[PDB]
């Protein structure tokens, strides 16, 4: 990849290490629409994120399509933008259904990244990507209020606290995007989950699938369900309110 063939055009906004652009990028002679991460121990640390997302090759990460070794990451870009903000805009005509099927897309994302034991510390509505209506994408790797007990605690991120972050953003997605605790002041946040309380049931949310949600937070990491039988729950959860719509 060389930059003579991506051509910026505009901000996107402010990212971990630098700047975010969206341009284009022309072999063949096609347009593709790249969003390009750029950097002002922590280049080598950028460079160690854009190596692990060009190795991933999944539905459901957003595609990396080259690094320019100024470095910039190209991503493949997604104009639908953030999920939270997708979900806000077209929440009275999005059935329970898709919202389902974004947890799923999400949790097969989950699923393969618990199988090489890499945490992802940013699963998160404001940190998923629509790139279509059907299709959401986890986002890079990285909040106290989506954040384990064990996490606000003792810094310790392992993939059942991912799995816990991962209910935290279903949750979000059946709320069609609001904030967790957000009634509550970040210190307050462990208090409460110390004393077994958690986030409500959304209003649309299935009891089955709150469920769900309620083992994710448990306070025991060693209880809390693995990816892979979470996928086969929510494919579950999701053949259901297919059937019924
Ligand atoms: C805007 N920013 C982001 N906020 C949240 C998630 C992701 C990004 C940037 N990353 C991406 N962003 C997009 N598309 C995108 C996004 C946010 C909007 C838009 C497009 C249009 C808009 O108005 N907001 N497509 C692919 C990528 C990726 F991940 F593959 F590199 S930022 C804070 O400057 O980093």
């Amino acid at each position: 990849i060389a930059r003579e063939d991506v051509v910026l055009n505009r901000i996107l906004g402010e990212g971990f290490f630098g700047e975010v652009y969206e341009g284009v990028y022309t072999h063949k002679g096609e347009k593709i629409n790249v969003a390009v991460k750029t950097c002002k121990d922590n280049k080598e640390k950028f460079m160690s994120e854009a190596v692990i997302m060009k190795n991933l090759d999944h539905p459901h990460i957003v595609k990396l399509i080259g690094i320019i070794e100024p470095t910039w990451i190209i991503m493949e870009l997604y104009p639908y933008g953030e999920l939270g903000h997708y979900l806000e805009r077209n929440k009275n005509s999005l059935k329970v259904l898709t919202l389902v099927l974004y947890s799923l897309q999400i949790c097969k994302a989950m699923a393969y990244l618990e199988s090489i034991n890499c945490v992802h510390r940013d699963i998160a509505v404001r940190n998923i990507l629509v790139a279509s209506p059907e299709c959401v994408k986890l986002g890079d790797f990285g909040p106290i209020k989506w954040m384990s007990p064990e996490s606000i605690n003792f810094r310790r991120f392992t993939t059942a606290s991912d799995v816990w972050m991962f209910a935290v953003c279903m949750w979000e997605i059946l709320s069609f995007g609001k904030q967790p605790f957000f009634w509550l002041e970040n210190k307050d946040v462990i208090g409460v989950l110390e004393k077994g309380d958690r986030l409500p049931k959304p209003d649309l949310c299935p009891p089955v699938l709150y469920t769900l949600m309620t083992r994710c937070w448990d306070y025991d990491p060693s209880d809390r369900p693995r990816f892979t039988e979470l996928v086969c729950s929510l494919s579950d959860v999701y053949q259901m309110e297919k059937d019924i719509a």
